């Protein structure tokens, strides 16, 4: 069945922007998961989960009679695909039940876990999402086994198809580094945006880097991948040691016994995979990773035994029954229970990556401190578990239910509570008037509010104009944001704000976050007036200003646009074509193809480009809101050619005279090239489309201004 | 970027069902093209098109100063992708402007043609679709050159992305037959559903079969492909001779001078392709097919010169300047004009496929009669041209504007006008009650109305319950429709109809078409009552009954379901897995994945299966409308295995006892296997889903019942 991707493997793909359509979703368009969850009896759900922990099913018998370990692993996997580079992955969409993640090798036998949860899912229906239920089950596993969690928030709505995520270019599961599609180069540098060391792993290889069992070099991978999932050294030790306080690994026999992963299994397997020909294929004979390690003397109860063993023994390299590298305690007694036979006992064992916690110098200091102060280990693990499983939930305003922690955490990019009356319609008209009277230009106003709001990404719901972080480090210094021009606009808006607030009664005031956005609104209204159209742009007050102390500068760095097609900005040279980067950014901002088209064509004529570039400014009335970009781009009287100096810059010249009309980038011209985008441009470039263009522009502007406004949701 | 299709190349693909989403469409959700077109000043458009025919642009100079021939070709290609086997292709969605068609080799330089229409598209905007404008332009070309067309209908709404159509398996453009992906086997049998002899051709190879210039054997390909586009011998001769009365072919120099097709061209090409390094690249130097043939002495005017030349000379084989095989009349004077140089003249030339019209014995009789009676040729061509360009438009109710022909054609599957008052709500309630009192069962009622309505296909908008053709040849004898049970139901409904109509005042009466649907509604209402729920299924009267004499039996054959997963029916054994055939049928019925899932799971428990098979009937309350299919399918207490007797049939047995519970096909079990479909089945299989299942089932039942009701559009 030959397809367009077969004939034209390099053409830009837009299907990423029209995922998650009302067509694939079985719930009605009016369904509101937050409202459903809010009515769920969460206490009842958690009782059913407690009971489940020790209700062993014969098709996948519980180790030590308790599923807790397996379910902690399931939840750590649901959350462990997260990358800070784009915010993609993580537990917030329940993607573990779809391709490819349901069939990654590191998710082997988590299909069993998920199926054990079907009876609970089915009982509570739509009032609890799979996404939420995977995390809750992990919380309950912890609690059942004696560990007090820091809290839980509901709110993760299910999704109904796979997201398109770049997980790497390897065409072989688990391919070691240095192949034709290597994710590494240089001195072990992992390519952005990836956060795992091999295709189909969560973070690192439990045997060591590319299979080499060197705990010290494994530490290097752990530190790098975990940092790419937003965890520092303390959170990393806490999570790994916390986790491997419970349960066991499975490697009872050779991996050759294990058959097809779920997406490749026969129809009769009914959604499950990795069927094993080894003995019973399950339970005592289970094969999952190929390792056979049980870390503690009480695998079903919280203890301080992980660090006791790690430091209390010396370790010797050995092989599991499947032939994988692992470690065993020199000269120890057989103190570790067997998962199924009360008459067997085993010596303590560890993974290469567990030993990293001791043989990496920096990890050893932390591990020793946890060993000596197990109350500090327990509290760090509670906190890092909450972070791990909530990191892609977005602002606290999205957190649902009775178990949400009250403590405000730096990682949540907290926004202060609004404690005062908000500006009303009259006040917003008075402020827009003062903004326009100050001398600020349409280009300034629009570029500034674009820079504040366009940081949002819906993958992890970080970013946006709430907070007024544009005035803080590091956003105020980003090159894309034009730090000197920014500084002048913000000075002028800050004087307007001060004077407005100074004149109020009753403690009414306006935040600088709201003013930035309202000012961008004024500039759009002025641009419409410039073109002879009376337009009013919507505006919703209620944003608040975050402090510098509420704004982790290092964590903010991943939000820096290094490509923003909407401002014709490319920070340097990338292997990925600029148009590909545009569609990616559109995806992050949650825009469809039509919204991306309208919004770029308007921004162009409004003077939102970085550095005042003329690239793509296809109008002779800059700062007037018109459909000029589309009419001129599509004019076959103009002929386009890449420049001698730079193949990624084009000159449009009159076809008869030869005279230079315009210049453009690939971002600009792709709208006149790609057959779907050009179809869209043609709608906006038609003679009956001036009003439609303005209206669709103002709608997508307002959508972008409100992307992080979950306080209004 | 490695994707799910790379890892699992054989998994079922659902993305075909969620094409044409509101996300990709730039028009408002309320936009109604029929309304827009109805206010178009069509006469003004056609005046601008007229002018265009002789206004040459320097970037694509008009041959003989007249674009007409190019535009006829453009419109023939727009319409010529149509296959009767599935109704896919055709001009009705303007798909020529999207991949792959915009870049097929047979569409070379039609990108020029489309671009020459942009100024007119732009001028009239949304009130004329590209789809419409391609056909209209070809009409106006014909008219400008003295040919009287049969009519024109507007109403082809634009689409905004490529359809997914199976165009064959070859991975090489224009690959000759007999390769590793050959579309032929046996004695020259072309695989269904294909209707072209090589990948990226419209119908046949102009040089002869696989390039062998034998007119007689070329005739065999023409007749086979044209039949697969719904054209008989008479319509084929007329269309080929008709078309080649105008214009010329382009082969001024070697093919190697021609560059990348549009989808592969650089961004600077701005959507155009086949840039040529041969001399000026255009005009007198144009290279399109590589042939260099001009058929008539007046390439810009209708005439009967095609057959005068074809019969008036003897032909000899020669090569064009690009090396392609074609024919020349050596004994002729140089009577044919040159397209650019008034001082040059050329001998008559023909394609091998033109000579087929003379050397195939059956074609020669028709061609001779056209030759001797060119008024009959003009009429046959006007009629076949209208058919060619309207064949996928659907019911005459969809035809818009002032030029629609009044003559009703057999090929349109015509529906008689309704001349009497319709039944109202009370009447429909009285008829539902009579149907249910007759003894007809929920299974009979639902099966019959499903069989009538489910012939519809949105690809060409043929089929559906309007017309009551289920009672006529050939539908009444299709195996899927269970001819003997059908006959009994229709007898009983016909007695109900007679008695109702006999009792009326004022000429009110009910069609058998309407009654079949209303009866299916009553069966669904009773099934819901059987399950303890009172519902009203919506119902819209207005269908009419067509006669046998208004029903082309041979053309109806392509609508026979040979696979209908919604009735667990497979007429014989196919290479394509049954689940794939299900999704394809869903696509034809215009269903999303959720609607396909609800619909199938209800139909199973209602007793819709062919032959009363138990396969997938996972309920102990058959004929009650419940969500039992999903609850039982998803019960992990049941284990499934393929049977010894048939690998495509499965037994579900109790996992603990081994007792046989159910049997099912691939069609049934895919909903418990495929990760997206199983997520759907889960929503409908949850404990809070009885109401949702019934409501969503009734909504999709109704959707199906109304698929051909463009009279209510
Ligand atoms: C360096 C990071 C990590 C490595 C390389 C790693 C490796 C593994 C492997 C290979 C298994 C065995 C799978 C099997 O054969 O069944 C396992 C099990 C598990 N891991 Fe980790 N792990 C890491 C971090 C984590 C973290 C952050 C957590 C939780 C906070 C976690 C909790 C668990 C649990 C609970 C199990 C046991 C499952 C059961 O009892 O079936 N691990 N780990
Ligand atoms: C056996 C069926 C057919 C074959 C193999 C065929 C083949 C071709 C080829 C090879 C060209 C030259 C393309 C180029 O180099 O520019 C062409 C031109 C054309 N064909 Fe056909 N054709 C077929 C049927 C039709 C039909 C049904 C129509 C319309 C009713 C049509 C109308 C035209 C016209 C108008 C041109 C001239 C283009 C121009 O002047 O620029 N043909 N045909
Ligand atoms: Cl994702
Ligand atoms: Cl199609
Ligand atoms: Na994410
Ligand atoms: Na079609």
């Amino acid at each position: 069945g030959t397809s367009n991707r077969d004939w034209w493997p390099n053409q830009l793909d837009l299907s990423i922007l029209h995922r998650h359509s009302s067509l694939s979703d079985p719930m009605g368009k009016d369904f509101n998961y937050a409202q459903a969850f809010e009515k769920l009896d969460l206490a009842a759900v958690k009782r059913d989960l407690h009971a489940l922990m020790t209700t062993s099913q014969d098709w996948w018998p519980a180790d030590f009679g308790h599923y807790g370990g397996l379910f902690i692993r399931m939840a750590w996997h649901s959350a462990g695909t997260y990358r800070t580079a784009d915010g993609r992955g993580g537990a917030g969409e329940g993607q573990q039940r779809f391709a490819p993640l349901n069939s990654w090798p590191d998710n082997a036998n988590l299909d069993k876990a998920r199926r054990l949860l079907w009876p609970i899912k089915q009982k509570y229906g739509r009032a609890i999402s799979w996404a939420d239920l995977l995390i809750l089950t992990g919380n309950v596993a912890l609690e059942s086994m004696g560990f007090k969690t820091f809290g839980f928030a509901g709110g993760r709505a299910d999704t109904w198809e796979p997201e398109d995520v770049y997980w790497g270019s390897e065409k072989i599961w688990l391919e070691l580094s240095g192949g034709p599609n290597s994710r590494y180069s240089g001195d072990r540098q992992l390519e952005n945006p990836l956060a795992a060391v091999q295709m189909g792993l969560i973070y690192v290889n439990p045997e060591g880097p590319d299979g080499n069992p060197d705990p010290v070099a494994a530490a290097r991978d752990i530190r790098d991948t975990f940092a790419r999932m937003a965890m520092n050294d303390e959170e990393t030790v806490a999570l790994i040691a916390g986790g491997h306080t419970f349960g066991k690994t499975h490697g009872a026999g050779p991996a050759s016994n294990v058959g097809a992963e779920p997406e490749a299994a026969g129809i009769e397997a009914q959604g499950l995979g990795w069927k094993s020909a080894y003995r019973t294929g399950k339970g005592a004979d289970a094969i999952t990773s190929g390792l056979e390690v049980t870390w503690t003397t009480t695998p079903t109860q919280w203890s301080h035994n992980f660090f006791e063993n790690l430091f209390g023994y010396e370790w010797e390299l050995t092989k599991s029954p499947a032939g994988a590298h692992q470690w065993v305690a020199k000269g120890a007694d057989a103190v570790i229970p067997d998962a199924f036979d009360p008459s067997k006992k085993h010596r303590p064992t560890m993974l290469t990556t567990d030993l990293s916690l001791r043989f990496d110098p920096a990890y050893e200091k932390i591990s020793r401190r946890f060993h000596e102060n197990p109350e500090q280990f327990a509290d760090a693990f509670a906190r890092a578990w909450f972070k791990l499983t909530h990191r892609d939930m977005g602002p606290r305003a999205r957190y649902l239910g009775p178990e949400v922690p009250a403590e405000v955490l730096l990682w949540q990019d907290p926004i202060p509570a609004v404690d005062h009356p908000l500006i009303d319609a009259a006040d917003a008209a008075e402020l827009k008037a003062k903004v326009l009277a100050s001398g600020l230009t349409v280009s300034q106003l629009v570029s500034t509010a674009w820079a504040a709001a366009s940081t949002f990404r819906g993958s992890d719901k970080r970013g946006g104009a709430n907070g007024a972080r544009i005035r803080l480090a590091p956003q105020k210094d980003w090159e894309a944001n034009q730090p000197e021009q920014l500084a002048a606009v913000l000075e002028t808006l800050e004087a307007i704000r001060t004077a407005f607030n100074g004149a109020q009664r009753g403690g009414k005031q306006v935040s600088l976050a709201d003013l930035i956005v309202l000012a961008g609104c004024a500039g759009v209204e002025q641009a419409a007036k410039n073109a002879g159209h009376a337009v009013t742009v919507p505006f919703a007050p209620g944003r608040a200003d975050a402090s510098q102390e509420q704004t982790d500068v290092e964590s903010m760095a991943v939000l820096e646009p290094v490509a923003d097609g909407f401002r014709n900005y490319l920070k340097g040279k990338y292997r990925v074509p600029a148009e590909v980067l545009l569609v990616d950014k559109a995806q992050l901002l949650t825009l469809s193809a039509p919204e991306m088209t309208v919004l770029l064509g308007g921004l162009r004529v409004l003077g939102a480009n970085v550095g005042q570039s003329r690239h793509g400014v296809f109008t002779a009335r800059e700062q007037a809101l018109t459909n000029d970009f589309f009419v001129n781009l599509l004019d076959m009287g103009t002929e386009w050619k890449p420049t001698a100096a730079d193949a990624d810059v084009f000159e449009g010249r009159d076809r008869a005279t030869g005279e230079l009309k315009w210049t453009g980038t690939r971002v600009d011209l792709v709208f006149g090239s790609h057959s779907q985008l050009r179809a869209l441009a043609e709608v906006y470039g038609s003679a009956d489309a001036q009003e439609k263009f303005v209206r669709d522009f103002v709608a997508v502007w307002n959508k972008v201004m409100n992307l992080d406004r979950f306080d209004l949701a």
